[PDB]
């Protein structure tokens, strides 16, 4: 029996994001679970506690992760949250790496309302993609909540709205497959970037494997330049138009433009209602008990 | 597109392959509950479906048997719907960090010995006991240890006249080798005996972690592992009752009928030694189901 906080009974490993690692047990006082993010102080680089004061800033958004309570204890710093359902990568490949264009669609309107959400508390996430984002458990079922801030940053300052320097030379940050063109070139990261990796993430869905994915070296020098030498309209064939256009415009996004948020879900909503779906929130996986 | 496979179960999501054969969640539409549904190709090789159905349907009313909901061909199928069972105990010692604790194990080889039991009281040998062939119920039974998967099993004995199979030499191995009998690689016919065998290293298995025998770089080296590590070795640190489990199963005869009773009994007994309540709390109690 292992406690953490006089309050947690913690269980075993449900996770590992970018640091950390993700553990469930429970609020002995509530009377219900948990997901209870560890990290060892003795770590190079310490991390939970910014990541926890960004889940603060956060808190009150909707699908944001709810922080239950924060603190260091003895060699792991330990971050209770709500626990959550289970991850866009979980249930694709509980759906045997594939999704209905209704399914890509209500998630896609969910996920960039997210990304929106974050971008106006002045953080650009910087690793989108599908294990980042994660269903909600009973009430919150049909609600997908985006988590791990571990690389995230401010992209401009709180006061002024002024817009970070662009340069060059960045190191890779992010999952190299999900990355933007700009990323891949050493070019810091804005809000375009975020939206672009979401792009990635929903041909992804529909594909069921991106055509950079899975190749074979012994650097990943390889993954950028097939991504880099796809042409988008070979990456989208035989899916809707709106896929192309919003890769396109997120292409097309200088480094501080702010994104038209409202245009890209349109793009999607208007495909969702033309192909006669109902907004019901009935997902591909739709069977299961959450 | 939606599809009723008979006109009452809608088909979803494969959860499962064994033997042969896939498993497919699926939903009862009028009873408004949960089941799953094997599919097996109408023009596949060596077709199993309806053998498979006729050991289940007789093997029904048993504890921690699944219940034969439904058989029948559609398309290029055969189908046989089955009772949703939850996880196999090879999901849940992955989720408990590949570490069961003493009183999970006791517990789980209490239960795991009597369905060996019922199966060869109804006159036959599973052929492949394995972490991954025994699951938990669900809601209601989820304190009960289900069997699965008698695609390799066979028939030991006449049900009439309990007459025997023979012996017999130089058979292939069947089921899988990280957990077979010592006599299973020297090609000698399967019986009960075996069963029992294979399930004492699933135990020291869950024991363990790993078995000496596995991660090894042509499965003959699997089995030549097995007949260097003498009993007493692979389970030191452990409680005896493992080696003399194992021993005992070692001792067996051909056509031994198993003293069941004594086998569950060495293990109870350690239970009360070491103080536990046979409560049906396992070391996974923090899921849900
Ligand atoms: O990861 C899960 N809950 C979770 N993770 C969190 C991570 C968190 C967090 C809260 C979290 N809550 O706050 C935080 F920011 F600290 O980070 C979870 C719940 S169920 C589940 N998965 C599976 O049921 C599963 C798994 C594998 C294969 C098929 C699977 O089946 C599936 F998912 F397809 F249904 N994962
Ligand atoms: O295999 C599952 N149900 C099943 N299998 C069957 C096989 C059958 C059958 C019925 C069956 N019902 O009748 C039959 F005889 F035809 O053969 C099942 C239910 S839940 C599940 N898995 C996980 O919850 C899981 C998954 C990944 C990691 C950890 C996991 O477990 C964790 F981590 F949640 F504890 N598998
Ligand atoms: C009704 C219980 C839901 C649990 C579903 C778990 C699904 C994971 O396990 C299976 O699914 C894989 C694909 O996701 C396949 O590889 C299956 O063989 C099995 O691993
Ligand atoms: C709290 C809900 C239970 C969900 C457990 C899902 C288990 C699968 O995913 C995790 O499990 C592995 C083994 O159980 C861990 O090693 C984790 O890395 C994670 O992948
Ligand atoms: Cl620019
Ligand atoms: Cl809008
Ligand atoms: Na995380
Ligand atoms: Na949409
Ligand atoms: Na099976
Ligand atoms: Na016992």
């Amino acid at each position: 029996e292992l406690r953490v906080g006089n309050r947690y009974r913690l269980g075993n490993k449900i996770g590992s994001g970018s640091f950390g690692d993700i553990y469930l047990g429970t609020d002995i006082a509530a009377g219900e679970e948990v997901a209870i993010k560890l990290e060892c102080v003795k770590t190079k680089h310490p991390q939970l506690h910014i990541e926890s004061k960004i889940y603060k800033m956060m808190q009150g958004g909707v699908g944001i992760p709810t922080i239950r309570w924060c603190g260091a204890e003895g060699d792991y710093n330990v971050m209770v949250m709500e626990l959550l359902g289970p991850s866009l990568e979980d249930l694709f490949n509980f759906c045997s790496r594939k999704f209905s264009l209704k399914t890509v669609l209500l998630l896609a309107d969910q996920m960039i309302s997210r990304i929106e959400y974050i971008h106006s508390k002045n953080f650009i996430h910087r690793d989108v993609k599908p294990d980042n984002f994660l269903m909600g458990l009973g009430k919150k079922g049909n609600l997908v909540y985006i988590i791990d801030f571990g690389l995230a940053k401010k992209y401009r300052d709180a006061r002024t709205h002024q817009h970070i320097p662009y340069r060059e030379n960045k190191n890779l940050t992010g999952t190299a497959r999900y990355a933007s063109i700009n990323t891949h070139l050493g070019i810091e990261q804005s809000r375009r970037d975020d939206l672009e990796s979401l792009g990635y993430v929903l041909m992804y869905f529909n594909l069921g494997s991106l055509p950079w994915q899975g190749l074979k070296a012994a650097k990943y020098e390889r993954i950028s330049e097939k991504k880099m030498s796809t042409p988008i309209e070979v990456l989208c064939k035989g899916y809707p138009s709106e896929f192309a256009t919003y890769l396109n415009f997120c292409r097309s996004l200088r480094f501080d433009d702010k994104p038209d948020y409202s245009y890209l879900r349109q793009l999607f909503r208007n495909l969702f209602h033309r192909q006669g779906f109902s907004y019901d929130y009935v997902f591909d996986w739709n069977m299961l008990k959450f």
